[PDB]
């Protein structure tokens, strides 16, 4: 019983974190095999940030300009290349702690754990979701650049995010591990803003199924809805449209609890209309959207508390 | 910017988790040096001394990854079983066993079959339970804090109470709360809100640019404590006021000034507003957790 925002154990990622310094800029790098991956803005000197020409800045650098530190050991850079917004530093030592890993690009609504780091040293771990507006609501201070997001389903680390910047509203933007930004963001200090964000509907439904599994049904009602009528109502509350793929994905939770997906949609519509009336759902007074259907299945019991 | 429920990095603890099997019962153990610590109910009105004397070392199957450790001795200390093994854990971090107080927070590395599954942050409630997330087989999972390079183990999971909350012991086997390790009628007592932690979280909200709840008013500690008693909030002591000193100096809001804000929030609610993305007053961040997250301390 219980339901917490649960991160993956961070040990496999901690053994990959390094400090990368280029001139006066210091940030974090991810050391996998003989390559250290880090944001390419480590080569910018703050003024450069308005309109940096990364190709022009990088050509003026040699391997010895990049100082990489793994614990109290200096790694030697023997090559460098830029792939999109990531710098790949070839080092002369393969990381003996390299876990089994993959680079994966995620879709909005997907969750992942973030190992926040400063100076190549891990500070904390928390759970995050890729917002529909492609930002993440993280907890990052200056120097956190290069911290990574990941999942560890079945002892393989799937790296999905590398931290690059903080937008004016306090939210965060970054890239996949191939250096492609999530969202329309650029690694420039030009005027940029997060678009209007929306609630991840499929995740809220998953969390309502988690509440039923843990024993709570107060919010259910005798009604159902069509998918189209649900979306027409949900769009009015700034909720993401629910697609047939989302209905399919919720199939297992629907079968475990005996509540049809469109019947859970009717409960959500009513919650949006009425609010919670002094009640809570899984210790929350707000509808939670940072648990996916997969996260609920991972954490919750396979037996509903009837 | 941002404020999340953040756990300590779990790597130093992951390298200590093992699977302990005795008969049909399988749970988790903590392997430090040449000893594996686990709940004594793995041997299971139980007379633990009588049940343990009937066991031999070879009855305890301990597995660290895909390697079987051999048990060469066993002893009980309160509600923890200490299994002496022939191999010292080469991954043993610098550590201490500490007993925490209600209101203090810690990270939990939830495990099943000696394999870590997740990490989350929680607080020892004033009623000595924790609002964890544990399923059958999670017994022996541990709670900890990290100070510099030293892991301070403070909790070992033993059981789930009927309300879905959890109970356990420190690493010396002393339960937190009036609980016993047996199948008998037990219940969590009425819980209260950790006042000093709510104030710490309000300071975190102010640091993050959430100031709508601030007001021109102040209060005495005695008048605030009358209000705290009314809403099932723990009393705020002069020690708590002292502990909040740094956050008070950073934000320019006196501790008693923040108390008048909390009093108004208790008497009037949030009125459709949120604080740090929450519609409830959050009490599972200590003042130290706020300072650490708003300063980027590393391990
Ligand atoms: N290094 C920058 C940044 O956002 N850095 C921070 C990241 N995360 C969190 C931060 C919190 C506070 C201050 C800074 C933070 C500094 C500001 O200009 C840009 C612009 C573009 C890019 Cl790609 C990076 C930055
Ligand atoms: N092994 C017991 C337990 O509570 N174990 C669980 C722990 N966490 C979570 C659980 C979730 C579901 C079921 C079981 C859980 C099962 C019930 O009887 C006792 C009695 C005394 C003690 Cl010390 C332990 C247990």
């Amino acid at each position: 019983s219980g339901f917490r925002k649960m991160a993956f154990p961070s040990g496999k990622v901690e053994g990959c974190m390094v400090q990368v310094t280029c001139g006066t800029t210091t940030l974090n790098g991810l050391w996998l095999d003989d390559v250290v991956y880090c944001p390419r803005h480590v080569i910018c000197t703050s003024e450069d940030m308005l309109n940096p020409n990364y190709e022009d800045l990088l050509i003026r650098k040699s391997n010895h300009n990049f100082l990489v530190q793994a614990g109290n050991v200096q790694l030697r850079v023997i090559g460098h290349s830029m792939q999109n917004c990531v710098l790949k530093l070839k080092v002369d030592t393969a990381n003996p702690k390299t876990p089994k890993y993959k680079f994966v690009r995620i879709q909005p609504g997907q969750t992942f754990s973030v190992l926040a780091c400063y100076n190549g040293s891990p500070s904390g771990v928390y759970q995050c979701a890729m917002r529909p507006n492609f930002t993440i609501k993280g907890s990052f201070l200056n120097g956190s650049c290069g911290s990574v997001g990941f999942n560890i389903d079945y002892d393989c680390v799937s790296f999905c995010y590398m931290h690059h910047m903080e937008l004016p509203t306090g939210v965060h933007a970054g890239t996949d591990l191939e250096g492609n930004f999530y969202g329309p963001f650029v690694d420039r200090q030009t005027a940029q803003a997060a678009g209007t964000d929306t609630t991840i509907t499929v995740n809220v439904l998953a969390w309502l199924y988690a509440a039923v599994i843990n024993g709570d049904r107060w919010f259910l009602n005798r009604f159902t809805t069509t998918l189209n009528d649900f979306n027409l109502v949900a769009m009015k509350y700034n909720y993401e449209p629910l697609t047939q793929d989302h209905v399919d994905i919720l199939g297992p939770l629907s079968a475990q609890t005996g509540i049809a997906v469109l019947d859970m949609c009717a409960s959500l519509k009513e919650l949006l209309q009425n609010g919670m009336n002094g009640r809570t759902i899984l210790g929350s007074a707000l509808l939670e959207d940072e648990f996916t259907p997969f996260d609920v299945v991972r954490q919750c019991s396979g037996v509903t508390f009837q």
